[PDB]
């Protein structure tokens, strides 16, 4: 009825991807894997969550299975605690498609591990360095069945920039362009000053400082909407909230327009073609506003500015860990419908 | 020593106050809050939660405020008019940092000669140290502004960049601090509804004039701007997105500035700094050379920090100083 | 149903009429705030950064709010003087006092001079009488009784629970420290608050000491712990959901699965919906919404001896609160 | 001057490190941390989120961490090593240690550092086993030739402690109940995350009020033994990056006004337990007492009475330098025995 899939990593996206799984009823989660989370516990920190409130539904331990259900449908979820994915039993539990969410396994050849374990397919729930990056409503239709047996999401930042930047470079063309995304904190982040050897930034305490920090979301953009390679790059900075970010792009327009034309022509996709990814409003809206918004992208239409007709800054909000979380979801249900 | 009034004892008039004393280029002599008693005044200057204790002593003695570091020592008349006797007190220069009178020539009827706005005038001239204060007339010039914490910060890293590549166009955000003007929970802002929105919790769009405000310090209308205000209690940054004329290497504009930040308001970094670690920086802006990126040589975005609290403050002295000579 | 009118569309204010669309138990048809217009009311009723989106539709026609879950038709005045509001012509019987203004008798008895039949402030009050659901509501007289008061969100919390311990056990005495989060009287960054220094400091930043009645008000609403309880507050930066941490000496010793279960008891039974218990590994965010008065955390608590312990409750400071507003409406209303 | 190696270049280590420059009482020769190299830890200890710019110059030459504060310089040895045990204290001259690792807490894990040639270790943290001081409390009952391995006890027990002893000798506590309403730490997450041990110190900090256990009330009773059996108590954990606040609900012995304990706190401030304990009567917030070096101030207009025999009484600390002064004073103090 629903594809069979499997959770590696029961973190913000691992939990997250399960409820918007729940809610939308397009897959059927079957397995889950976390060797840092026993069943207890995964019932615990499913059924509380600081930024989305209380699991709308049931959720309990049984039979060594986790049990989740919102009323309609119900979810039998075995549990595994294995720390090498190779280790995992897919193929008995069923999980056909598996969602690599640990963030430990991004490439092709860790996250084949997977296809060891009995899975066909695996979706990495972040960049990749080798594996092929996919963003729904902008390149999903590129996928390759035969071909493309390990492939990652992108980003939560790529996955809010590009239907955007598809939009606006389908109508008036982008020559240049340059982002900046004010971006929530993260669990890769430290409470406290601490040690982030590779990213020193990354270290010093999320609560007290905006941290500025170097992404490749802008540049993936290209990557996805290959007309756009080498004329986007980006950088972010992490402020202090617990969830949603915003995205800023400043471009540069081949053909002229107003920011009437530049409303008009994303409120027409978020009617039409990219309807649940690209969302418009006109509201005064802030951060909060959107902590459980299901779009990958909401184009902000009133935070907009236009220097001239063709120098422009397009501002796009997102939730990054349930939008994102959302695609994932979509993006395993168009896969197996291929 | 320029003898200096305060009206409105805030954030910034309180640390006007604190850069004044530090400097010591000024005098101040009396200071003027309706809403501050005397005693009060002591507290708010002696313990502040973003800058730490006021290093010196601070107490309350005939009626007079009475401030001290070991080296100099300022007795500072008080009033609490919402009418200020300025004249009496000796003071020539008028800070009016209540941010209620953008009005201001009522200073001067008190016996004021010279009014600083701690904030942008619709309609009184405004000034930026290092960009266009030498464009000051005294004899013209006696009720005027400093503009915002913002434009001090765009425009000596817009002139230092444009004086040296040329800057066809640019867009400029700033991700800024939370202000006394927002809300610890969602209240009313009627002007901006968005400004009303719980603070702590959210990542707030606003509006600023700070790149236009660059326009008057030959880059009017090459410039404008937006700002997201976001959880911290004080530091800020600016986030230039621009074209340019000439070509350049990431070396080219980290030379430019360090050469510049040795020279002739900005200083040039190439640590890996977050906000915290300007808490308290007296510059104007502060350059962030390794969280610049570049697209092409003529397409880059520039990075540049400001304690938007104590950098302004201490251009409010500065400017006061300036004039005075 | 009781026709309710709403003075002050703060947080308080605003979060009844989302209690009261819910509870459907009264109908919310006039509404007063001269800071807010009928649109800004829509925007603040419509979006919330600590509750979420309204779960329905809110607009504005013909002057009057529209907001439906059941539909509420309500009429919208912006008067600062509350003796101008038309209570009587918009039927409001009614009138939540929630400015945070009026808090005395004198003051709050404005809107009875527009027609409004009986008063409830929602905050404690100098003169007038409090109460708090499921502990003294039913001391209520309607014929004395028109200006009242439902106490604090904090002595709505401690009340109940002091009630099950004191019945159970006996209260000798009692120390009260509630951690509560930031609220609108507050400041983003250090600035002026004349009558209560602390308060003014940056909200973000500290921990503050603030002094709450709330605990010795306890000893009003139940007399008999009367002079036996008194406490204070520190606030500290969250957005909303406080908690009470209740240090009494005991006069009958008790362990604490006794304590536990004769909490359980009344939470199962008659102070169902009032006050709760639960045994999870709760954090503030998880109460976030949570309409109780008071939830026990059974698994926070300590004890020093069978006679000297440390109890410790939740409470969702604005909407717990802003369900027994309306709980106390239909309660008075059935007099 | 005594000198000193550090192990684990964490907030505590650091402010340590911070601590020992600014007051010159004793010589830091080594550090470990297998998770700072020596270029990572320049910069940690040169920008401080919390507690501003280092005041003084660091630097990275020859393998040696360079410190000074234009007076002074220590040359600090630097090592990478997981095993505590392979540490070589005695060739750098580490003769007290700063364990300061939060992973080798008991004696025979802090053990370990002898056999690198340490003679003292200071576990930056209570001990299980290992015998714990509180500076201006029991310092005084430590034994040079049995006590070789000590604990500086908790932030949290260095603030009540001190506060306990003064109220006690002057009033007599029968019983008390404490709660510290305490910053943010390293153990704490910055979203929803994994906490197996503890389920609630894995929610998100910066959303959260968090209830959490502490063994520092009880611990008292280890310092001053009269009080043995007579404090227990609890914490909450709340989103600032520093400062902490001690709640302590006792009942009296002799029964005694606000007046009278505020007098009975300021004696000792100014007295025997100066620099350990201050007194204030000012408006104060946490964000006043960052970056002092008491283990607890008395904050006497927020303290309550109910009845001459049941206070609450209310003391401020800075957990992370607070506690990183004492350290220090701690072994300045030992070795000087
Ligand atoms: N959080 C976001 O906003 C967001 C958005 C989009 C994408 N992502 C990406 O998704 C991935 C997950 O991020 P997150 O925020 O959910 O992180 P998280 O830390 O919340 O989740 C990581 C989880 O993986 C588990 N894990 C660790 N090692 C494991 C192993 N060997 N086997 C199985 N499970 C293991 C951990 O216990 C933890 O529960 C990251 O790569 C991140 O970049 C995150
Ligand atoms: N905070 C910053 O970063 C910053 C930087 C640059 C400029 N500014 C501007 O400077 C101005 C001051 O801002 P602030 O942050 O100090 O705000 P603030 O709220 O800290 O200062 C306001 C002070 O003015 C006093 N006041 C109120 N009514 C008055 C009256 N009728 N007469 C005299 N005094 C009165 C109040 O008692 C209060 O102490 C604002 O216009 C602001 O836009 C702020
Ligand atoms: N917020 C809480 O957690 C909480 C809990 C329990 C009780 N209370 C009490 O309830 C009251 C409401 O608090 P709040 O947090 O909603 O404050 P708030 O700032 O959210 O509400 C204030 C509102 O009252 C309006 N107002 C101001 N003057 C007015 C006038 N003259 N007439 C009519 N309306 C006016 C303002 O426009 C504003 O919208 C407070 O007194 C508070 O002490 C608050
Ligand atoms: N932060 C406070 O307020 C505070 C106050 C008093 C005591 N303490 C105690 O101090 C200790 C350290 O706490 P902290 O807050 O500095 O934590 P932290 O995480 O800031 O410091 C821990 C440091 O130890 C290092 N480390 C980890 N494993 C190691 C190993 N095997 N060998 C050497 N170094 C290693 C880490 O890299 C890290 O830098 C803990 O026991 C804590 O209980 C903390």
């Amino acid at each position: 009825s629903k594809p069979k899939v499997g959770i590696n990593g029961f973190g913000r996206i691992g939990r997250l991807v399960l409820r918007a799984a729940v809610e939308k009823d397009t897959v059927d989660v079957v397995a889950v894997n976390d060797p840092f989370i026993n069943i207890d516990y995964m019932v615990y920190m499913f059924k509380y969550d600081s930024t989305h409130g209380r699991f709308k539904g049931s959720v309990s331990a049984e039979g060594g299975k986790l049990i989740v259900t919102n009323g309609k449908t119900t979810h039998h979820i075995s549990v595994h605690n294995s720390k090498d994915p190779a280790e995992i039993p897919w193929g008995v539990d069923g999980a056909e498609y598996v969602v690599e969410s640990t963030g430990v396994f991004t490439t092709t050849d860790k996250a084949s591990a997977h296809l060891k374990g009995g899975a066909k397919k695996v979706i990495i729930s972040a960049p990749s360095a080798d594996a092929p990056m996919f963003v729904m409503g902008v390149n999903n239709d590129t996928y390759d069945k035969a071909n493309n047996h390990i492939i990652s999401n992108a980003s939560c930042t790529t996955n809010c920039l590009a239907p955007l930047a598809k939009v606006i470079h389908d109508k008036f063309g982008i020559i240049e362009g340059l982002m900046t995304t004010v971006h929530a904190t993260t669990a890769t982040q430290k409470t406290v000053d601490g040690p982030s050897g590779k990213l020193w930034r990354d270290g010093r305490g999320a609560g007290q400082n905006i941290i500025p920090a170097s992404t490749g979301a802008a540049k993936a953009v290209g990557k996805v909407i290959p007309d756009l390679n080498g004329k986007l790059t980006g950088m972010a900075f992490r402020v202090p909230t617990p969830d949603v970010s915003v995205v800023d792009l400043t471009c540069r327009l081949q053909k002229g327009a107003t920011m009437d034309e530049i409303k008009a022509a994303v409120k027409e996709a978020a009617n039409g073609p990219m309807k649940g990814i690209l969302e418009y409003t006109e509201d005064q809206v802030v951060s909060t506003d959107f902590t459980g918004d299901t779009h990958s992208s909401i184009f902000d239409a009133l935070a907009c500015i236009s220097l001239n007709p063709n120098f422009v800054k397009l501002i796009a909000w997102y939730d990054n860990e349930y939008g994102y979380s959302n695609r994932v979801v979509d993006l395993i249900s168009y896969i197996a419908s291929r």
